[PDB]
C-alpha cells in the first residue's frame, strides 16, 4: 500500500553510443535506486538510443538499427536480470519493430516490468507529435509520424506488484484524454518518459514556456484523476539539440514532490501512498457522484 | 479579431443586501470597465444574491426569493440598459427558477449578452458540487445538489459579436471534459464565475491548495484547447465563509495575463487576440492532425 | 492614490532600424495605453536602439552612435511632447554619453518623466552584468562592463506626482539590495526594463529557467518591500539572439497582476492602489517593528 | 562534496504531549532517514513542544516549562545518542532558557549537530514575528516578542562535517538579509524550521497566499545566494490552529527538488552536490565580480 517510486532521468545518448553503453548507464541508476530504497523506477521514452526522429532518413537499413526486434535482446537482458535480482520494477521506453508476414510495424513503445523481472504490460504511443515530412528550415526534424504508427493497445492500466499503473509516452501527457481514460480504469500511478526539445521551430514564441507546459500537463492530469505521476526525461544537449529536463514525480493533488536539477543521469525518488488517490477520487472527483458522461459525447465522436 | 476582455470580481454580498444594491455595485464595475476600453466583462456565479446554498432551508418561499423568474427583472434592467449604451457585453450568473410541465425547475445559470444588449445565449451548471442532504459534520453546508438540478443545455458555444464564446460555471472548470467539449466546438473565449470557499470540510488538508487548484484548472483548460479564458469570483468574507479571490484572465497558452489582488469589487482587463488560439490549434493541439477519438471511448460511456 | 500603470514591451529592434522608427513604435504603444485609461507607462532598457553590447566594437565612433548626448534630442522630442499633452508619465531607458572634467562617461540610464512632463529623476545602472573583454568561446558577446561604467547616483527614489517611484535596470532586479535600498526610502512603485537573453553561454544548464529567475526576482523584490513593480522587456529574436518576453506588473504581495504573451510591441495595464503597500509595510514587513539592522553589517562592507 | 539531505517535518504536537513522546516521534524519523540513506536531517522550529506563543501566559512557572534549561536534558539525550550512532547530523529547534546572575534570558533557538553527535553551532531567532501584548479579537495569539528576545549570535555559518551550513528560523526566511549575511560567509546549505499559521488575523486577505509566500521566500533566498536550502515545518491542526505544510528542500537555483504532501510526520530527501553552488556563485552572482556594497549603505543603518 506504501511504496517508493523513482525516476531515472538520462542525459544525452550520442548518435553512436552503443546499447551496451546505455544499459550500463541504466544499470547504475538501479544502484542509486536501492540506495534511496526504491520499489519501481521509471526510465525515459526511447531510452536505448539517441532521438533518431530528429533526422530525415533515406536508408531503411539505417533506420531499423534504432529499433528492437525483441525485448530484451542479449544486450538489454542484464537490465532485466538485475531487476529480478534486486527486486525493483521499471518502465522502459524503446523503439519496437515487428514483422507481420513481411510487413514491418513500427511503434514507439514502453513496457512495465515487475520486481520479478516479468513484462507485465505494454503501451504504444498514441499521440504522435511532429510533422509528416522533411522541412528544410528546421534545425532538427521531428519525424515521429513517419517512423512510428499510432499505437493499437489503447490506454491500458496494469497491476504491477502492489499497484495499478498506467503508461503515457511523451506528447501523450498533453492530452487530458490520456489521463481520463486511465483515471476511469483506476490507475493509481501514471508514468512514462519523454524527449522534449526546448526549441519548437514552427512556434518558437512558446520556447520559453517549455518547462511550464510540461509541468502544467503533469500537475493537471494527476490532480484531475487523483493519480500519482512520474515523468522520466532524456535531457540536455543531444546531438546539438537541447532537451528539456525537469523530470518529476507528482502527487494526486497536482503537487510536485520530486524534481531533477541536472541535465545528466539523475535519480529522484518519492514516497508513495496508493490510498492518497482517494482524497480526490472519493471526493471532489468522485466520478460516480459528479461526472456527467451523458453530456460528454462529442469527445468520443470520430 | 481583437478586443478588451474584463472580469468584474465581486466582494462579499450580505444576506440583507438588496438586489438593487448589488446591481448598483455592478453598474459601478461597468463604468470603470468603460474607462479602460473594455468590450466585454465577465461577472461572477450567482451574482445577485449571497451564496444561499450554504444554508439549509425549510421554508420554500424563503428559498425561492433567491431565484429569478425572469431575466432581466425590473431591478436588473438597469444593468442591461447601461451595458447597452456603453457597447459592453457581459457574462452574468444567477439562480433561475422555471416552471414547465408541473415541475419547478431550479438551475445555476449564466447568460451571454452581446454589445447591442441582446441576450445571445444561456448555460446551466452541469457539474453540481457539494451534497444533496444536510450534513452534521460540516462547518457550513454546500447544497447545490439540493437547490439545483444539472443543466439541460449541454456545453454550448455561441457567437458573441466577433467571437466564439463558451460558458462554464464554478466547479465545471475543474473537469477537463467541460473545456474539451467547447474546444471541439471552436470556442475562442471560455468564461464564467465562481464561489470557491478556502476551507473544504471533507478535505481540509487541501485548504492551502485552494488557489493552486483553481489556477491549475483554468490554465490547463486554456492550454489544452487553445482558448482564452476568464474566471470571475465572488470573494472575501461572506456570511462567515471566506471565498477565494484570484479572479483571472488566461491566454490560450495557459499564461495568466491578469489577476486580482483584492478581496473586494475589482475590475481586471487584458488585450485579447482571437487569432492567438491558432498558435496551439494549428500546431501542438491541431485536433485533426493529432487527436485520436477512437481510443477515447471510455470517457463517453455512462 | 489610485492610478492605472502600463508596461510598454518592445519586440526586437534591428541594427538598421532608426531612432525615429523606434520612437514611432513607442508613440503607438503610448496611444494604445491612453485608450485604456493609463496614467503612467514603463518602457524597456536601452529602448532607443538595438542591444549593441552584444557586439565587439573597434571603431569608437560607431560605438558612440548608439548613445544619446541629450534628452530628449530632436528625434525623441515627439515622445515627450505627446505624453506631456495626454498627461501620462513614463519610464524610458537609454544609453547615456556625458563628458565631464575631461572624461567621456558611458552609462546605462533610465529616467522618470511626470505627467506635466518634467524629467523628475534619473538612475544609472549600478550592477553591470557580463564581461569586459571580448570572449571567443561565447556565441554572442555581453559587453556592458566594457560599454558602460557603474552608475553614480545610488538607487534614488523620486516623488512622481502622487507616487514614490524608484528605478532599476535589468540585472539590478536580481539583487535583493537594489530592492531594499529603495524599500527603505518608501518606494511604492519600482520599475524598469531589461534585455534578457534566453541563452546564457557560461551556464546554459539554466536556460530553461530564464522566465523563472526573471519572475522570481520581481515577485520576491516586490513582496519583501511591499512595492508594486513593473518590468518592461525588449523581447523576441533580435539580431540572431532571442530575448525573454514576460513583461509584467507585480503587486506589493508579489502577485503577478499583468503579464505579456506576445514577443512583440505590447501594452499591458494594471490598477495600482498605493495604499496596498501598507498590507506588508504596516504589518509583516514593518521595518521599524521588525528589522534588525544591527546584524546586517556584512552586507555593507566593501 | 556530495551528501543526502532530509527534512523531517512534524505533524501537530498537543499542549500535553510530552517531550518523551515527541523525541520518540523524532527518533522514528531519524531512523527512516538512515533507511533512506540520509546524512543530515532538518527538524522544525521549537520542535520539542506544541507552539506555546499562541497563548497569553499569566503564570511564569507554567511558561518556563516549555523551555530547555540544558541541551540535551536526560529526555532529549536519546535523540543525540541515536543520531550519533547512526552517524546522522541534524538541526533541532527549541526554546532556550538561560540564567545569567538570576536574570532569565529567553531565546527561540536552533542548533546544528554533526555526525559524531557534537553540537557544532547555534543560532537564535533574530526576526521575531507577531505582537507584544494580548489582543482579544484574535482566535490565537502570536506572542513571540513577549516570550523571546531577538537573537544575539547574528547569522553565523558553521562547518558541519562536509558542509558550510547556516541556520534561519521561521520568519527569518522572509528577510533577504538573513540569506545575504550567510551567503557572504559562504553557506552551501541554509536550513531551518517554522510554525506558520495559514490564518493571519490582522491581514486575512493574504491567507490564501500562505504557501505562495513561504515558497517564494525560500526560492529567492536560495537563488540569490546560490545556496541549497531546507525548511522543516511543524504542520497541521495544532490546538485548534492550522499550521502550513509544504516543508521542502530547494536547490541553489531556487528549484524545489523535494516537497511534503501530508500534514503529519513526513521525511523527505534530496541529493545535494555542494558544488552546484558554483553555478550561481561564480557567474551571475559572482559577488566579487558584480556586487556593489559601496552603494548599499542604507541597508545597514540603525
Amino acid at each position: 500500500r506504501q511504496m517508493i517510486l523513482a525516476v531515472g532521468q538520462q542525459g544525452p545518448i550520442a548518435r553512436a553510443e552503443t546499447r551496451e553503453q546505455v544499459v550500463g548507464r541504466l544499470l547504475d541508476m538501479l544502484t542509486n535506486a536501492a540506495s534511496r530504497g526504491v520499489n519501481f523506477i521509471v526510465f525515459p521514452e526511447l531510452a536505448l538510443t539517441t532521438f533518431f526522429p530528429r533526422w530525415h532518413f533515406t536508408d531503411e537499413a539505417e533506420l531499423d538499427s534504432f529499433y528492437e526486434t525483441e525485448m530484451p535482446g542479449p544486450v538489454v537482458r542484464p537490465l532485466f536480470e538485475t531487476a529480478a535480482e534486486l527486486g525493483i520494477g521499471f518502465n522502459l521506453g524503446y523503439a519496437e519493430l515487428v514483422v507481420e508476414g513481411g510487413v514491418k510495424r513500427r511503434f514507439n513503445t514502453s513496457i512495465l516490468v515487475d520486481k520479478s523481472g516479468k513484462i507485465v504490460g505494454k503501451y504504444r504511443k498514441i499521440h504522435l507529435p511532429g510533422h509528416k515530412e522533411y522541412e528544410a528550415y528546421r534545425p532538427f526534424q521531428h519525424l515521429e509520424k513517419r517512423y512510428f504508427e499510432p499505437g493499437d493497445l489503447g490506454f491500458p492500466v496494469y497491476d504491477v506488484d502492489a499497484a495499478k499503473m498506467g503508461m503515457f509516452i511523451c506528447n501523450d501527457r498533453r492530452w487530458p484524454e490520456t489521463w481520463r481514460v486511465m483515471g476511469l480504469k483506476g490507475a493509481e500511478i501514471i508514468c512514462g518518459g519523454y524527449n522534449t526539445p526546448t526549441h519548437n521551430p514552427p512556434v518558437p514564441q512558446h520556447d520559453h514556456l517549455t518547462s511550464f507546459h510540461h509541468l502544467l500537463s503533469m500537475q493537471a492530469g494527476s490532480y484531475q484523476n487523483g493519480a500519482w505521476s512520474a515523468a522520466a526525461g532524456k535531457v540536455g544537449m543531444e546531438e546539438g539539440c537541447m532537451l528539456l529536463g525537469h523530470s518529476c514525480i507528482v502527487a494526486p493533488t497536482g503537487e510536485i514532490v520530486a524534481l531533477t536539477t541536472t541535465l545528466e543521469d539523475e535519480v529522484i525518488t518519492a514516497a508513495l501512498d496508493l490510498d492518497r488517490c482517494r482524497e480526490l477520487r472519493e471526493h471532489i472527483f468522485n466520478f460516480k457522484a459528479h461526472r456527467q458522461p451523458q453530456h460528454y459525447g462529442l469527445i468520443c465522436e470520430f
